[PDB]
RNA sequence: GGGAUGCGUAGGAUAGGUGGGAGCCUGUGAACCCCCGCCUCCGGGUGGGGGGGAGGCGCCGGUGAAAUACCACCCUUCCC
């Protein structure tokens, strides 16, 4: 069969037609998290954009009220004194155009990459393909590039996450853990939704949030009302 | 509403996109063997049945632009 019996039991706990309020969803999440770890909770949205149009792309950040519920691993690529600054800002792995080969040799143990401007030429040319399409190439307007590297890293450690729509027009984020008490999950969800809406492209066709869902790392989904 | 389909090269080999994921599946019958339908890029994939009778898969590692389980929103091409 397509799923195991564990997953199949979860299918009886959700209505496929209902669009749930965010509070209902936040309360249901724990019933849909039956894997043997604390499952990340996710929000997904199909977006009223043409994704193949650069000017209707949706990229941005939000500081999650209660964060992801896990250690966030930041790779900072910097030069000279920015190396030390990155480090004292709690970045976990910090270096120069050196460690580009470390990423090119395929170490991908980071949840965010941030970089100073003076390294972005190398980062661009060498990690452009590996990180580009995924919106992971440090970028001045996902706020992952700057000389204020310490400031950028602190925001990330304090719960800031990035989102970028995919080439199909959907967008997705982790917004916490299913062990989060329901009001806290609901807090994170609303924050992500608010931020997603803050980057609605000027002039795109139709409703911006065509559909919105909450789901757990290995459970079924719950369609939600983003304005609840 | 259901189902199918997703293959440059390297790589176990058929890696659609992105996000999640450190575990997942398994007497609700694992590997492996065979039959049939469908699909096929001619490598195989996929669905069902039967045999078998207790493991297999993922992480890690390797290769790669991207990593396999598992889950989510989607997109491609079809079919009932
Ligand atoms: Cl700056
Ligand atoms: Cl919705
Ligand atoms: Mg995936
Ligand atoms: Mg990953
Ligand atoms: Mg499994
Ligand atoms: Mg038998
Ligand atoms: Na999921």
């Amino acid at each position: 069969p397509k799923h195991g019996k564990r997953y199949r039991a979860l299918l009886e706990k959700v209505d496929p037609n209902k669009i749930y309020t965010i509070d209902e969803a936040a309360h249901l999440v724990k019933e849909l998290a039956t894997a043997k770890f604390d499952e990340t909770v996710e929000v997904h949205a199909k977006l009223g954009i043409d994704p193949r149009r650069s000017d209707q792309n949706v990229r941005g950040t939000v500081s999650l009220p209660h964060g992801l519920g896990k250690q966030v691993r930041v790779l900072a690529i910097a030069k000279g004194e920015k190396i030390k600054e990155a480090e004292e800002a709690g970045a976990d792995y910090v270096g120069g155009e050196e460690i580009i080969q470390k990423i090119l040799d395929g170490w991908m143990d980071f949840d965010a990459v941030v970089a100073t401007p003076d390294v972005m030429g190398a980062v661009g040319s060498k990690l452009g393909r590996i990180l580009g399409p995924r919106g992971l190439l440090p970028n001045p307007k996902a706020g992952t590039v700057g000389f204020n590297i310490g400031e950028i890293i602190r925001e990330i450690k304090a719960g800031r996450i990035e989102f970028r729509n995919d080439k199909t027009g959907a967008i997705h984020a982790p917004v916490g853990k299913a062990s989060f008490p329901p009001e806290k999950l609901a807090d994170n969800i609303r924050a992500f939704i608010r931020a997603l809406e803050a980057h609605k492209p000027e002039g795109a066709k139709g409703t911006f949030l065509r559909s919105v869902y909450v789901t757990t790392a290995m459970g079924p989904s719950v369609r939600i009302n983003p304005h609840s």
